[PDB]
């Protein structure tokens, strides 16, 4: 799990649920949570954003639930304040990587983590898994001693049966 497990949250948004990232006060989730199916068509999200709050944000982790007190977009991700510290953040790093390097996808059915897979970006910046299916928001990363590496997000399932997603600079890998 890197450890990452205990980071593991859920981030809801309307009626829109994915998962989450919960590293100190901060929680990092797609920024398509704040669209609607319709939304998705055609959204202006920095005119969905700029209409939204922060009681809009609901964010579990667990039975806890954690108050937002802030939010602010960042490329694709989105940047939510809360009012408390993961007491079990890990040292991370967010760095950038390339295809050919192998990562480990902490696979999330409805924000529960199931299994520790392997997952590797294609030259077309795509990865395979149907362990990564009805996930979402979930993160990948490499261990390096002690400091947790994180390389991915995913954003979108795409219908040909491979995942799309970003850094955790929510910036795209490919097109």
């Amino acid at each position: 799990s890197g450890k990452v497990e205990g980071c593991m949250v859920q981030v809801t948004c309307g009626t829109t649920t994915l998962n989450g990232l919960w590293l100190d006060d901060v929680v990092y989730c797609p920024r398509q949570v704040i669209c609607t199916s319709e939304d998705m068509l055609n959204p202006n999200y920095e005119d969905l954003l700029i209409r939204k709050s922060n009681h809009n944000f609901l964010v579990q982790a667990g039975n806890v639930q954690l108050r937002v007190i802030g939010h602010s977009m960042q490329n694709c991700v989105l940047k939510l304040k809360v009012d408390t510290a993961n007491p079990k953040t890990p040292k991370y790093k967010f760095v950038r990587i390339q295809p050919g390097q192998t990562f480990s996808v902490l696979a999330c059915y409805n924000g529960s983590p199931s299994g520790v897979y392997q997952c590797a970006m294609r030259p077309n910046f795509t990865i395979k898994g149907s362990f990564l299916n009805g996930s979402c928001g979930s993160v990948g990363f490499n261990i390096d001693y002690d400091c947790v590496s994180f390389c991915y997000m995913h954003h979108m399932e795409l219908p040909t049966g491979v995942h799309a997603g970003t850094d955790l600079e929510g910036n795209f890998y490919g097109p």
